[PDB]
Parts: structure tokens; sequence; C-alpha cells
């Protein structure tokens, strides 16, 4: 059985039945010429692999969460495509209901600038504390909410916290649109990846692994999985906090007790994920 830190794992199956998810997150759809779903297909035949992976995965759903300034011609384009390819579901960011994750900025803010000035005058760092309060100051009215101010932002960070949510959400992201259950997990693919044939089974340590760093893909065999979770507990205490780099890597090394003595290569071999069917 899978083993790391000391501590034993069971590998858990990943079933036929589980949902596939691409994301897409368009900072200018305007770029794309009228009437092209505005998802990248050049090169980066990105909307190719997602509509192959639902032609090949023929008995599974595959998602696409996106997110972008759409306009009313390519929110019809998107449902042009559902309605070819009847199992690729189009799935907007803001009609999902993510408030079961959310924190307000200004607590994050707050528990930080106390734990600063709890030390002694002599260690303060009034430095560091200036640039807390004057971010707690900075908060936009109505907007003191961690999951908002990723929504708006519009780099490769937005993608990152979201694709970290979603994942989270897993099955229960589908089944709250309109077979799978909200307990069920899901396989997160980069939309650069090919899948050759069918998948089948998948198996996993503790029920995650990945093909990420710390090409991506990452499968979890239910939602609000404790690995997740993990990361998103930093990304509620740490004022930084990347969604990539934390939300999702101290994460999950943090779950599996993780340290600087241990070897990233054994880490990276014990949470590996990978399939021949994919490119």
């Amino acid at each position: 059985r899978p083993s790391f830190a000391g501590k034993e794992y069971s590998l858990e199956p990943i079933d036929e039945r589980t949902p596939i998810l691409f994301q897409w997150f368009e900072a200018r759809p305007e770029r794309y010429e009228k009437g092209e779903v505005p998802i990248l297909n050049t090169e980066h035949p990105y909307l190719s692999n997602i509509i192959n992976a639902a032609k090949i995965e023929n008995e599974r759903i595959i998602g696409v969460l996106v997110d972008g300034n759409f306009t009313y011609e390519q929110k019809k384009e998107f449902l042009n495509l559902e309605n070819e390819h009847q199992n690729i579901a189009i799935i907007y960011r803001a009609d999902v209901d993510f408030s079961m994750y959310d924190k307000k900025l200004s607590d994050i803010y707050l528990e930080n600038i106390h734990k600063q000035e709890s030390y002694p005058a002599s260690e303060r760092d009034n430095y560091l504390l200036g640039l807390l309060r004057e971010e707690l100051k900075n908060i936009p009215e109505g907007k003191d909410s961690l999951i908002e101010s990723y929504a708006e932002k519009r780099e490769h960070t937005w993608f990152d916290f979201f694709r970290n949510l979603a994942i989270l959400k897993a099955g229960s992201l589908f089944t709250e649109t309109g077979n799978i259950s909200p307990c069920s997990g899901c396989i997160y693919l980069d939309a650069d990846m090919i899948i050759t044939d069918k998948l089948g089974v998948l198996y996993a340590p503790d029920g995650i692994a990945v093909h990420v760093d710390c090409n991506g893909a990452i499968v979890v065999n239910r939602s609000n999985h404790p690995a997740l979770l993990a990361g998103l507990d930093i990304m509620k205490s740490k004022v930084d906090a990347h969604p990539y780099y934390d939300g999702l890597g101290k994460g999950i090394k943090r779950h599996f007790n993780y340290s600087s003595l241990h070897n990233y290569n054994a880490f990276c071999d014990f949470i590996e994920e990978g399939n021949p069917g994919i490119i």
C-alpha cells in the first residue's frame, strides 16, 4: 500500500463514472472573431482537445468551467457546442455556488495584524504592519470576500484560485447544473492534454493524485477532498497566499505531512498521476 512520511494510505479508485473537467478563463474574449467559441484553438488546439475528450469518453460528462465577459453571441456559440456534442457541459463560474468556501478579506488581514502586534516592540516589524493595515483599508466597499476578490482579477491567479475551488466541488459542480452524485470526484485536465482512448478506472493514494509542480492533471475521488481543503485553509490565513503555490502545492504537501526532511522526488513519485491514454 502507498506510504509517505511514514504513514500508509489506501489506493482509492476513481470510477469510470467520474466526470472530466477543463477550465478556460478568458480575459479578452473580444479578440475572437465573430461566430467562434471563445476558447483558444490554434499551435494550441484547446477547443479541439476538449471536444476530442468528449468524443473519446462517450460515457462521461466533460465539463468546461468558463469565465470572462462573453457576449450574447459567444454565449450562444457555447450553447451550440453543448447542442452538438451532448456530453459537454459549459459551466459559467458566475453561476456556481462557491459560498461555502468563502471568508472575509478583512478577517484574514485582521488575524495577521493582531499576530504581528502581539510581538514585543523590539521585534514587531512595523513595515509589514504598515503594509497589512494599508491593505485592510483599501478593501473595496461591499467586496470584502476572498472569493469575490479573485473573481474580479483577470490574470492567472484568477484561473488558479477557481481551479482549486472547482475541484473541491468536483461532482457537485456538475449536479448543481442540469450519472453523477454531488459526492463524486472529478478528473481535472489542462486543456493542452490529449486523450488517446478511454481512461478506465484510476487509482490514487488517499483519493488524490496530481501531475503538477511545487500539462497538469488533478484527480480526486470525492468532493471536498481534505488535501484541497488544506490549501483553502492556507488561502484563509496567509495574506500573500498564491492559489497555485500555496492553495494547491503547499496544501497537498501539508496534508501528507511533507517537510524539508523529505525528498520532493519521493513525494512526486508517491502522488503522481499518470495514464497511457493521456499524451
